[PDB]
């Protein structure tokens, strides 16, 4: 990985340590990126609902995760799940549990720096994985990037500024999350996201990193050429907001 600091270097090392798995998944991939595309197709509103009980906001929130999937599973266009441990309060276990569910494509959102997590993944029934620009050298990223495909998975790569849109763009990244939230400090600035997405060709499937509480956002982001809307935890406390999202 990088020179990082903060909870940033802290996750990377938990992420290093970590065990992996040794199982079988138990259904094929199935394409988050493309059905993102066919929803598009369609003129269905593509929503990432996330199951994500903590982050590093101090969010704490607890609910059955089943009983989340299976509700999500009739309106999202897929499911991002964070399995990391001390900071977001993730687990593989949950992870392979709503692989197991449901029948929509599973994002694992995690800090990803070694093949091992990828293997993972895959293993415990995710769709793809996503790869965060911020923590990785831009050769650990074509790496990673080729190695998720060997899979059949296409990462979504996450940005957060000019810089990490640089390599992004460099690295031949097919599917990439703009994020709303500094990484550091935490501060949402859309005029930030915005200008990224304007940066980023349309061949691209471009996914907005929350920031997103309204439908006329989504109305007006999409006129921006963004495909795909990832909602923070507002879905994890009213999960039923994502009916007046999607229309
Ligand atoms: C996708 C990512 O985890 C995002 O949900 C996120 C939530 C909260 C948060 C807080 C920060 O500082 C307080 C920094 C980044 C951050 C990201």
């Amino acid at each position: 990985p990088r020179y990082l600091k903060g909870w940033l270097e802290d996750v990377v090392q938990l992420s290093l340590r970590r065990p992996s798995v040794r199982a079988s998944r138990q259904r094929p991939i199935i394409s988050l990126n493309e059905r993102i595309l066919e929803f598009n197709k369609r003129n269905i509103t593509a929503i990432i609902a996330e199951y994500k009980r903590k982050d590093p906001s101090g969010l704490d929130v607890e609910r059955d995760p089943i009983e989340y999937a299976k509700f999500m599973e009739r309106y999202a266009v897929g499911l991002f799940i964070s399995t990391e441990e001390k900071y977001f309060n993730g687990s593989y276990e949950t992870l392979r549990k709503i692989a197991s569910s449901v029948s929509i494509p599973i994002l694992m959102y995690d800090f990803i720096v070694k093949e091992s997590q990828i293997d993972d993944a895959y293993n415990l029934g995710a769709d793809t994985v996503a790869l965060i620009v911020k923590i990785l050298t831009e050769r650990e990223l074509e790496s990673l990037l080729e190695y998720a495909r060997s899979y059949g998975m296409e990462p979504l790569i996450i940005i957060n500024d000019e810089n990490d849109l640089d390599i992004a763009l460099r690295i031949g990244a097919r599917f990439i999350g703009i994020a709303a939230r500094d990484w550091e400090t935490g501060e949402i600035n859309k005029e930030n996201q915005r200008k990224l997405i304007s940066m980023i060709p349309s061949n691209v499937v471009k996914v907005a990193k929350e920031g997103i509480s309204e439908r006329n956002e989504i109305e007006e982001l999409r006129k921006l050429g963004v495909n795909a809307f990832l909602i923070g935890s507002s879905l994890m406390r009213n999960p039923e907001k994502i009916k007046e999202l999607i229309e």
